[PDB]
């Protein structure tokens, strides 16, 4: 049933803008779009500074349960701790629901497993302090090897990742069915899949991609798995064609 997967979908979305959201009238526009005559996204996604602006306006338009996921360390996931921490902190204070920090892929790629691990864990260990899920991004479309992909998974959850991300959207490539397999895979083979949940971030633009992806979850967990608190589609081009599947 695509009607029945495209509502399931639109239910799970993090809403995001699909050129860069830089302003408030993006970001208000970004609350409206995620109102639908037949329900709301779970989430929108937006950078840090929107956020009260962001709270304010899904307030005002009645659904104040859309909650709100920002980035820190993003989209280059460099290497320092200090700084990933410090603007995980400033994201909570502004009142963020979720931070997807970017994992630290490029050391990972160098050789380097331990900063990965330092700085999502300390990063969760703030936002958990602060009742705020910690989502980590692993940029599988630069980390290419399904190795790599494995690894900055494995690195990510054993740091206590709430969440592990395929993409930041900002790069050439974003989620594939090949690496949202892969991540899966590792969420299921680490015994995790209570705690850690899945969000493809990109490559999905239709409501058959949005069932597609949905059906790699339903195989591996079963059809009662992929909730909001362990699946979520970080999406820009795909509300209109749920939408339409229910232009």
């Amino acid at each position: 049933d695509l009607k029945a997967s495209s509502l399931r979908a639109l239910k799970l979305m993090h809403l995001a803008t699909a050129n860069d959201d830089d302003t408030d009238e993006k970001v208000i526009a970004l609350c409206h779009q995620a109102k639908t005559p037949v329900g709301t996204t779970d989430a929108i996604f937006i950078y840090p500074r929107f956020i009260p602006i962001a709270r304010k306006t899904l307030k005002e338009q009645g659904t104040p349960e859309i909650r709100i996921w920002t980035s820190t360390n993003f989209p280059h996931g460099n290497d320092d701790i200090d700084i990933a921490l410090a603007e995980t902190r400033a994201a909570i204070a502004y009142g963020a629901d979720g931070v997807a920090v970017v994992f630290p892929y490029r050391a990972l790629m160098a050789g380097n497993e331990q900063v990965g691990f330092d700085l999502v864990k300390a990063c969760k260990e703030a936002c958990a302090a602060a009742n705020v899920l910690l989502s980590v991004i692993i940029e599988t479309g630069e980390l290419k090897d399904e190795a790599l992909i494995r690894k900055a998974s494995e690195i990510s959850i054993k740091a206590g990742a709430d969440h592990i991300v395929t993409s930041t959207g900002k790069v050439a490539e974003g989620a594939t069915p090949e690496s949202a397999r892969i991540m899966m895979e590792v969420i299921r083979d680490m015994g995790v899949e209570k705690t850690v949940g899945f969000i493809p971030v990109g490559g999905v633009r239709t409501a058959e991609d949005a069932q597609k992806y949905l059906a790699i979850a339903d195989e591996l967990f079963g059809a009662d798995w992929a909730d909001a608190r362990h699946y979520a589609f970080g999406a820009s081009s795909l509300l209109a064609s749920l939408l339409k599947a229910l232009g």
